[PDB]
């Protein structure tokens, strides 16, 4: 398995019958949610893993037993005010040695926006993308024989912002989500090599009046050198989806071909190029459409001629 | 597999043909059951796991062997009454052994309401929305060709509370195992960080007046700080499932769309806005119905016109 | 998988084309086997175990491998009568030591009743019912058309207890293994917490006149603290289960509801109200029809009319 | 998995389209190889074992490798005669080692004379079968219609004897290899309890001068009162099968109906209610055949007609 | 598994209905990707693996825990710059320990390029060859039974550059990616084989005042033969990569045959043979056609007819 | 699993609709590649195996540590010119090390011919195939009913040598691989068995001055005996493979049964018995229908008759 394995699982996967997320957003949430579960296990494999997380130099004189003591009493310590001392002060031992929950964490919160869409939205769009799809094949096929209900429809949805408020929300908490990973992953790479180094104390309780135990015990959190080097690789990463994340909010600027152009061939259609520019669902269902579409017997026809043309009888003859 | 093994198996999946649960009553059962299944199995991962639960620190006099014994008697010695001390008194540290199992009980205790569900409740209802549903396409199929079975089972229903009581108790266990559970979680939270640390000794029987042996073993739970920590973010969550399990009591106001006004178009149906404020069962089939009938082929149909109308030869031209 | 993947294993899963088995006596068969099973399972988890199930105090000047032999020869001690010495006397020693194999006997012997029905009355009880539903199906299909075999099949039935005999037994054994089990816990869950702590000694054969050795070690079985508390909530749970099974004997004031009523709307039925209050097998055919006919086509549209009656061209309008 | 496991593969499956053996030598032949596959898989679970099956006292100036030594050593030398001593001479020590391969064979012996069977004589059976099945269903059919070939053919197996040697023969080797294994579990339980430990002998070739080797080394093998243990267990078993196996040679006693009476209500049918007190194959194949018609479509009717009468028109009217 | 298990996984296995890659570019990616996560699994296999990756020489005074001490904190100290001495710089150390994730690094980059393919093209281009390759059946057809908008379709994709550029700059990344890896590939395994060695320093913070302690510990990177060993061996084959991924940029001189010329045989056929010179999209699917129309039922049969002409009615005879 | 399991993984099972390879090169390749597979794993199994592939006899004043340093170092240092002595010179070292790495070179280079014959071979024979084998059936049904375009395309191959020279060039890469493999096997074979000992130094850097490190290690390559041993096995597996590939590019002689003959019983056919003693790829169709088209129908029926014949109404009432 070792390393290779995380690659074909993670990389070459889809780890996570109409389209219901937009190839962008799918490959936004793929990466952010994926990255940092592929550097969690990357920074614990056997290859780069020597062995446990901390050791600590006790005396010579200390048995094995005490020495383990030392280190695994050191491993709680790192979160116990008062049996520590540090130059960083304590707060990057928690963070040192909390580090894959908090990369857990940020691939959880970035999940669950589009488990929110996937719950609150897709079912209400399935409906309505099924039907539109049928009803264009039909003035496709009124067309081929030579009511405007789907155009009513369509000019129904023009008045509403109900689905584009739930889709903006989600692409904006997601944009929130990766705004405060990129703050935190910066200030956990700029942290002090050496404040993995930390001095612990175990003299409590009993043992407060041992002359024969040091004062103060050096421990070492050995793999935080990679936990910082893969934090780089990932803050790097997020950055680059800051401005693809933003891109998302621009929906009147995203629709890429006017696909009810190629509709507008046919004499049954009509000048329904809605290409609203105020946030209305209708845009949204342009791109949702041109996401589907794109398979709809109809457009394959119909773009043909469409290019050709830069005739109905051509679609008896095709 | 690492951590993120447990995202892939925890969040990424439902590891738990009609809809029989409601989405947010699937949605918090599932947060409530899954997440201390997702905390247990984080606790104790590699990653922040160093070894044993608990370590004390014998003489440098003792052999490996009386060392491991130490370890081991003290384990078994913080549920034994006489052979421990500690400030807080014995309870805490059965609390942080025990953790675990603790965590466990609520995951199992929060299930068993959906699973009463499940068996006691589901197969009665299943029944009758079949019923319903057909019966609703029946009226869709009589106004196109232009007796009142439905409209009569479903005034009857009116007249019961078999099902709505089955359904609150099951709320209100819900509700209650989670209040509990908050109360717990807020209390572990709010344990001393060094009651994890505790006096232990091995004199006893026949190693009671054996003068090479400490009177006092110190021991430490080191495992603790991060139960507490992670007893945090569940009783984080739980605190926000709270109000939402609250909510769900108020089914005759949870309806959100009165979809018999969508059947109401057309000539055959009867005026059966029957929103029992009363909490009656046929108000609770009505969210079943509203969970299931977005599916059906009238609905879709009809509600399509009545989006429109914001004309019957319409329904022949569709 | 920790303990979590016990959770998903013995609590969400059924690990154990009609219903052969009544929904009570399913659970509490999968109750009685399964708890012991996951009881079992918890009491091993590496998240409780620390390690070996006994540890010896050897002398400091034992060497690894002799105090290696003491913890290895003493856990073969434990069942020998001549090299131990305990207050209690021996006797909860072996109840220690075996407590997963006397957990697993109960778990076994309590299937094997469901096992028995499984084998000796599922397959004779399987051909009459499918007989008995298809034709309660052709007197639906005679009456909606305007030889009484079944009536007389039945009324047979009514002078015959061989397969009632059968069920009560098997009820009647899983009761008492029941009261067994909730014996020994009672038992086992009152012995003494400190009868985990034996003396042990190596002197025997060969080591019998050894001076350097030690008369006594003192030794402890370290899960006993876990396996205690655990028969704790298995006798809990057990002492539940109890009255459940009593309830399971009343078979003749079990029947929820008297089904052939509904039948008995119809002009061809007859007044086989035959709610024997003598133990005869057609009383609990009827719990097994009532169990199965909710899935029959002609009870599903006679329970609305007969709801709905709280008439016959009515069956042609569904 | 722990013990839990091997309930759910050994207990809770069939672990090991006609039903070619009866369900009394199925059952017996599933407890008789699976129980010892469980009580092997029991007894070395680590649940209850500690570690080694030896282990064996060095002195104290020995090294942790010079230990090692001893007890791999002595667990060869348990089997070589020259270097041991033991009360109860070598005997049980070889008992005591080999003890699950000693399981093993008899569990393998014992599922040989099913495997037989599953190849010598089922392929034979299960043609004719077929054939007697589907000719009797003929006869029905020419019943309600108002050549003798299968009466000709069943009087020809009345004058055979082939299938029924086979049968008691394989009857006959399982009663001789149980009758055996209770002799020897017998004889293993009756063994001292101290025959586990055993004085073992480094001192040959070259070690055989050195002053420095303690003449004797004592060795315990650690396992042997699980051994024992469950030895009883399955004595106890198998002593109930005995009586169940003794059962099935009394072929023409097992007959427990007469399935052609309920043939003779038809007046196509003939007097051939050959309950051969001989040992005939016919009286083996009325066995499979009670076994397998209680399936066929002629047999459900006929059965009810014939529990009725305690006519032939009521055949079409069913 | 060990060493062969690597063979099956990743040289007997595509590990990674029209081929929308030609099989130059799979194989290319396939080599590309797969040989660097064949070699990282060869280099940690435990037939080849003793251990450890670092080990250190620390004084015979110190304790088995002091040791374990400074092999932990040297494998931390190899990033760490003040804590390190070695007369390479420090710049080795780095890679030879982050050797494993560099070349998983590379096998990602050269992923991509095929991934965005699989995304921003293959759709893209599915739709047209399906419509193409049905055409040209239709061609063929009309043959046979003796618009021209498959021709005015493809003579438009000769007016167009939009695909092409998205294939070249795909390849393009990928030389340049490879480009990359060989010059790194060259420079590790140029390093000097003792920069493996290294001497490391644990005197900082309270051990820097210790005079018990060496001021230098010599370390040792084990791995690090094995690592340029197989360096070698990948820039070996990226070497024979390079020339392979230039000639695919010379789209307009791969197309092997004038499968066109095939099809010229037909009267209802037009001379578009057009092989342009140009780097425009019809060239580009000229390859594509000539990967898939193979499996063409017209070109199957046409081809026959072609090569034996080295005649209509004989496309109706064979 | 054991050794057991790489018997059932390699010798029972296929590890690796036409028959697009002949039985000959199938099983040369099978045999060739799977060998050294199942020697690697063999040679590092558990069951012949003792540990690591390496110790040295350190000094008995060194630590533990010290000890796993000279192991672990001595390692590294096989392949390090500077830091080794040993009478054969340092070569032989590096093939005791590497020797899994180079079985398995071979494995894979042995595979790749048979690769390139599965891309660029099989799918231009796999049309051509399928082709002639329909084309005969037809042949066949118009001599049972009483154009030449299978005898022309035939008659075209007859003047080719494209795909016999890809066939003659993989068996010939094939034989060189081979033929180098046992070169290299009978050397490795001749290594003196004492060359698996050579002495180590770790006296570099900082301890190069230390007078308490002796100034050699002895140290033993412990599996090399095992490497030596397989190697012969495997050289004279292979030198039974060279005899029978140089038989394979004997095409012209291959030809077992002219089964054109067959098919010169019928009045329909024509005398293309081109048995090309001239390499050319007619005579190697010939060997792939040879392989093939004994499944096919018409020779199925005429091979009867053509034996029978050692007429054509009989191919009627066949």
């Amino acid at each position: 398995m070792a390393i290779a394995h995380l690659a074909t699982e993670y990389v070459f996967s889809d780890f996570l019958g109409l389209r219901l997320e937009l190839a962008v957003d799918k490959m936004v949430t793929c990466i952010a949610v994926g990255l940092p579960l592929l550097l969690i296990s990357l920074a614990f494999a056997q290859e780069i893993s020597i062995g446990t997380q901390i050791s600590c130099f006790s005396p010579s004189s200390f048995s094995w037993a005490q020495a383990a003591f030392v280190d695994s009493y050191c491993w709680a310590a790192v979160q116990q005010k008062s049996s520590l001392q540090s130059e960083s002060g304590n707060l990057p031992l928690w963070l040192h040695k909390f580090f894959p929950y908090i990369l857990l964490l940020f691939a959880i919160l970035l999940y669950l926006p589009a488990l929110f869409w996937r719950f609150s939205a897709a079912p209400h769009l399935c409906s309505d993308l099924k039907f539109i799809m049928e009803e264009l094949d039909k003035v496709y096929n009124r067309a081929i024989k030579a009511y405007p209900i789907v155009e009513q429809y369509l000019k129904t949805k023009k008045n509403s912002s109900h689905l584009i408020m739930k889709y903006i929300s989600c692409r904006l908490v997601t944009f929130v989500v990766i705004l405060l990973a990129c703050i935190y992953l910066s200030y956990y790479f700029s942290l002090s090599s050496l404040s993995d180094e930390f001095l612990c104390s175990i003299k409590s309780g009993v043992l407060k009046n041992d002359s024969t135990i040091p004062d103060r015990f050096q421990c070492k959190l050995i793999a935080v050198g990679i936990f910082q080097l893969l934090s780089l690789i990932n803050l790097i990463v997020y950055a680059l989806l800051i401005p693809v994340v933003v891109y998302t909010f621009f929906i009147p600027f995203r629709q890429k071909t006017d696909i009810l152009k190629v509709y507008e061939i046919l004499p049954t259609f009509d000048v329904l190029h809605f290409k609203s520019e105020g946030y209305n669902d209708l845009s949204l269902y342009n791109l949702f459409l041109e996401e589907n579409i794109s398979e709809l017997k109809s457009y394959k026809c119909l773009k043909v001629l469409e290019n050709i043309k830069s005739p109905m009888l051509l679609l008896t003859n095709l």
